[PDB]
């Protein structure tokens, strides 16, 4: 049966905007989407997710993914110096203004607790709250503490299901989940 190209997939199936921020967060890191292609799809999931986290409820949440990193640090410090929130050492996604902390928000196609735990061990911060979500449903979360409603997070993981879909129709999600090392 046919097999598309991801780089199809990505533009005709995400937001010309997230597909636009990904392509500079790639440009930033030297990486030509043209040959990492499952992680141009990775990353405009990634973005995508953030936004629907962050659009669940207006007003709550600061966004940090998705901007130039120095424009990135210039808000995290703001956000810090106003708040009198501690310092994160990696760049977080999200400021959660209601919680008072940052958040650390993963997609993953790999088992969601042990992802949970490499992006805990690698941030090692105290502060940071991170959530998990994975491609088929699955969810994991500081503190078993998801801070969005049921509805808000079933949103999130109805369109990681439809990508997957959308993906394996196309015969591109074999190569997708298998990539993410
Ligand atoms: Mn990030
Ligand atoms: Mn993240």
């Amino acid at each position: 049966g046919p097999l598309g190209s991801m780089e199809d997939f990505v533009r005709q199936c995400f937001n010309p905007m997230i597909v636009e921020l990904a392509e500079k967060t790639m440009k930033e890191y030297g990486e030509d989407l043209k040959i990492e292609t499952n992680k141009f799809a990775a990353i405009c999931t990634h973005l995508e997710v953030c936004f629907m986290y962050s659009d669940a409820s207006k007003h709550r949440f600061e966004i940090i993914e998705g901007r130039d990193r120095t424009m990135a640090w210039t808000v995290v410090n703001s956000i810090c110096n106003t708040t009198g929130a501690e310092k994160p050492k990696f760049l977080p996604d999200l400021y959660d203004y209601k919680e008072n902390r940052f958040i650390e928000i993963g997609v993953t196609r790999r088992e969601v607790h042990i992802y949970y735990l490499e992006k805990a061990n690698k941030i090692k911060s105290e502060k940071t709250h991170i959530h998990i979500f994975s491609f088929t449903g699955e969810e994991m979360a500081t503190k078993a503490d998801y801070t969005l409603d049921e509805e808000s997070r079933a949103r999130i993981k109805t369109r990681l299901f439809t990508i997957r879909q959308e993906m394996a129709s196309r015969g591109l999600w074999d190569s997708f989940r298998q990539s993410e090392r």
